[PDB]
């Protein structure tokens, strides 16, 4: 009998445009079909009587900005999610920032923050307890970024210095500085977590340790190299791992961004899960899950491209 049950989905990236491809032309992007997959996920979550949904970001594509349709695209996906009739928690990813400024995002339906939060500090991160002995933490992986901060701000300048110290492709910072190894991550479509944000995460986890809570952490960007392609990792992913490895309360770290997905268990026992992306899923397939938190284990039931997973608690 589960303590708590929630839906999970990543990288819907809806747009009312014809199918496209990724840069390397190795994956197709099913922009319109994403809304059909989202509608079906919602139907399934309704049957399951889920208590909330967490969506891992890139809910609408940056192409919407280029066709001046950002608001109508967001309306479309919000209408599908509203049909579920439960709280939806929204992680902000790179495509959110391509479409909207932070003040716009804060005033929008994508602000699910309303535990503790960092909104007053201009960081979109928050934590709450959905059920006894469990805690959810949503992180802002574009806290340090050039795409999610205002030109001339302290944080944008800091982020630009970090990015361009590692990536000399000033003419197109979406191109990685190398083709092999972890330095690929230093691209404009990624970001990192500020010292302020990490100090807060570390504090949340210390308190969770002492309360014997199990903590689930959600981020648009993955942080463990075993769980995602290096080009998809947070800029300071190792700083995050160092925090997680310090705390037995960490149950799992769940991310989107790498549409291929990935998963692994850290040497600490913490599970990293990178959800397969809806946008690169064809209509004959699927990509979403429902997670069940029991007193002794978490079971994730995946559909289509997402495989099931069970985490037995330490
Ligand atoms: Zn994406
Ligand atoms: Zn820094
Ligand atoms: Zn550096
Ligand atoms: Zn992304």
């Amino acid at each position: 009998d589960p303590v708590f049950t929630f839906g999970l989905i990543a990288d819907v990236q809806y747009a009312d445009i014809e199918d496209g491809e990724n840069y390397l032309r190795t994956r197709r992007r099913y922009y319109r079909g994403s809304a059909d997959l989202l509608r079906d996920a919602v139907l399934q979550w309704r049957r399951e009587r889920v208590q909330c949904v967490v969506q891992l970001g890139d809910i609408i594509d940056g192409h919407n900005r280029r066709r001046d349709a950002s608001d109508r695209a967001l309306d479309t996906v919000m209408a599908e999610l509203d049909a579920c009739s439960v709280d939806v928690h929204h992680v902000w990813g790179n495509h959110e920032f391509y479409n909207f400024s932070r003040p716009s995002l804060l005033s929008s339906r994508l602000n699910s923050a309303q535990g503790s939060d960092l909104i007053g500090d201009d960081i979109y991160a928050y934590e709450f307890s959905p059920a006894p002995n469990f805690r959810f933490v949503l992180l802002d992986a574009y806290d340090l970024s050039v795409i999610g901060r205002e030109e001339e701000s302290e944080k944008h300048t800091h982020s630009w210095r970090i990015l361009t110290q590692h990536n000399h492709n000033l003419q197109d910072l979406n191109l990685p500085p190398v083709s092999v190894g972890l330095e690929q991550r230093f691209v404009k479509f990624n970001g990192g977590f500020s010292e302020q944000q990490l100090q807060w995460l570390d504090a949340v986890l210390t308190l969770s340790d002492h309360k014997q809570e199990r903590v689930l952490i959600f981020s648009h960007l993955p942080v463990h190299p075993c769980a995602a392609d290096p080009i998809c990792l947070a800029w300071n992913h190792e700083a995050v791992l160092s925090v997680l490895r310090s705390h037995q309360s960490v149950l799992c770290f769940i991310a989107g961004h790498d549409h291929d997905g990935g998963r692994c268990t850290d040497s600490s026992g913490a599970q990293h899960i990178t959800l397969e992306g809806v946008i690169e899923t064809p209509p004959h397939s699927h990509a979403f899950a429902t997670a069940y938190l029991y007193e002794d284990r978490m079971v994730m039931k995946g559909r289509g491209r997402v495989e099931d997973l069970t985490i037995t608690y330490s």
